[PDB]
């Protein structure tokens, strides 16, 4: 189950619509059995990375394990799911934010669920901002080499479910 | 019935944060309509959000054609996002679902039937080019409600806050 922060409330409207679409959709991957969810392998990759994109571009790293789901970023292989579709630059940002998300995140997860908001857990681990900036270069890179392998590879994209 | 979407070949030229969106937003309607008709893993609330981001992003980049194309037209028109959206004191964006609703009474199933058979988009669109003062309609209704509809998230945060 996840709840997003308040913070989110402040996104210009397009942002606010891809943040919620991609945390709704990325909790029906992760709980949806197969009735719930039809999404493929690569269409769940796809999913995980529209969940950390849209939640970092805009409140970074520390807003994303605050939501909870840090464990299907870090401890599933997106990274690498990721380096098989030809993309380095987001998974290397991935692989490097891992070990502070290993040394802080269960506390970030606590203090999130007991309440604390974002700008507060922001101060108290501003170690996530230089990946947040690093994230941002990387995905800048990336998200035309993600539309390539998409284009490239459409079918595997263009359908969903069972007619 | 639809129970699956078929994403046209078109949207391969959208640029790529448009394209992500539309693949989200596709993805989870159906994941909405077809896997949680229970209601039990998104809420009512949400799944009207859905199909507003699933209209929304359809019809922006490829019209009202491209939507029904896709598939899913019948639950965009005839379940009443309109009304739900009207609740929510939108009010431009329903009106033209209204209009687009009596095109899709009446072409809905052809374009739908076509495009299981191989038709491409633009080909679509020249056929039945009636949608195209509703796809620019939408656009203007869009540019005024899509901030209104931002506002009343932010005023319920409660209700598209809380995933469980």
């Amino acid at each position: 189950a996840l709840t997003l922060p308040e913070d989110i409330r402040q996104q210009e409207p397009s942002a606010l619509l891809y943040t919620l679409v991609s945390a709704y959709l990325e909790h029906t991957a992760q709980t949806g059995d197969e009735s719930l969810s039809c999404l493929s392998d690569d269409q769940h990759t796809l999913t995980a990375f529209c969940y950390l994109d849209s939640q970092v571009e805009e409140g970074g790293f520390v807003q994303l394990i605050a939501s909870g789901y840090g464990e299907y970023i870090f401890r599933n292989p997106l990274a690498d799911s990721l380096r098989r579709w030809k993309i380095k630059a987001v998974p290397k940002v991935l692989d490097k934010a891992k070990a502070l998300y290993e040394q802080h995140g269960k506390t970030i997860e606590t203090l999130a669920d007991g309440g604390a908001d974002i700008p507060s857990l922001r101060k108290q681990f501003p170690e996530f901002e230089e990946w947040d900036g690093a994230y941002y270069e990387a995905a800048e890179q990336d998200l035309p080499l993600l539309a390539e392998h998409i284009q490239s590879n459409w079918e595997t994209f263009a359908h969903i479910g069972q007619a």
